[PDB]
């Protein structure tokens, strides 16, 4: 049965339907430039099936089956069902809240979401968050957009949102830091990340992985402490034998650093056969490929083929 509360603001009205959901939007909520004919599928629908397409899903995507995700995304549930959200780990019952089914006809609780992903239900990130979402837009329904409990329904979407964001990112790096083994951040993926030296304003060169590249910044993630902030890519350097040097007050704390990151570049020699550092202050570009490369004097003769074609919980 559809729902009568806009996905958006969570008011009555009329409302568009999907024909491949139970939600339902004001036309004025979508901003559209101009109302569906009769084959409409909501924005929800459509950024499932953006993702859920072989051939345009994400790197993440494309590296995981249904079940890896399912055991990633089992984790992330974990990160939701933080101590103080309670009120949303269970089904909300009908003897405490009678005329609940009168609003929501849709619920939705933690738990449900646990078991679902369990049966391999969610086929990529985007439908677990979509999904999720039904918690915050039912409590907000029935409690009122100003209770005290769409704070803590608030918080757990912005969880799982981090959560799912993560993910997309680099699911190796996501199941390594879940479990948090030994070293699990020197640990090389099977796209190796490059190694850069990383310039924040207000803080010194310093070691780190890029993640990725996105309108001229770097998704930095450091070596040491494994903080992280996207660092403009001017900023970012090709790692190299030759430190560019800030003055700082933390030496052991770079000298941890150093130490993570050589365990990681003997790593990454010892999975792909090469690590290439690079002249000083070599400019990092998107997608770097030169540490990976045979020769490095030979950019044209690229990564060694050593893949056999082979395909940790
Ligand atoms: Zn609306
Ligand atoms: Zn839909
Ligand atoms: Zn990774």
């Amino acid at each position: 049965r559809n729902d009568f509360y806009c996905w958006v603001c969570h008011r009555e009205g009329q409302v568009l339907c999907c024909e491949l959901c139970p939600r339902v939007y004001h036309a004025k909520c979508l901003r559209l430039t101009s109302e569906p004919e009769g084959d409409w599928f909501c924005p929800e629908c459509e950024k499932i099936t953006v993702a859920e397409c072989i051939e345009t899903q994400s790197k993440a995507m494309t590296m995981l089956t249904i079940e890896q995700l399912s055991y990633l995304l089992k984790f992330a549930i974990q990160k939701m069902k933080q101590p103080g959200t309670d009120a949303f780990q269970k089904p909300v019952p009908l003897e405490q809240h009678p005329d609940y089914a009168e609003y929501i006809f849709h619920p939705m609780d933690l738990c449900t979401l646990e078991k679902n992903a369990k049966k391999k239900m969610y086929g990529c990130t985007e439908a677990f968050l979509a999904d999720a979402k039904w918690i915050l837009h039912n409590c907000i329904i029935y409690n009122g957009g100003n209770h005290k409990l769409t704070q803590i329904a608030k918080v757990v979407i912005k969880i799982c949102e981090h959560e799912m964001n993560e993910i997309e990112v680099c699911p190796e790096c996501y199941l390594a830091a879940c479990q948090k083994r030994d070293n699990w951040f020197c640990e090389p993926c099977s796209n190796p990340h490059p190694l850069v030296w990383a310039k924040l304003k207000g803080f010194p060169f310093w070691p780190a992985k890029a993640l990725r590249d996105k309108d001229g910044q770097v998704d930095a993630r450091f070596f040491g402490q494994h903080d992280r902030a996207w660092v403009p890519i001017n900023n970012c350097y090709l790692m190299s034998k030759e430190i560019p040097f800030s003055v700082k007050k933390t030496k052991s704390i770079f000298n941890s650093a150093m130490q993570e990151m050589e365990v990681y570049v003997e790593n990454i020699r010892r999975k792909f056969g090469v690590f290439n550092y690079s002249p000083f202050r070599t400019p990092y570009t998107p997608n770097s490929q030169y540490q990976m490369l045979l020769d490095p004097t030979n950019p044209s003769a690229g990564t060694a083929k050593i893949d056999k074609q082979e395909k940790d919980m």
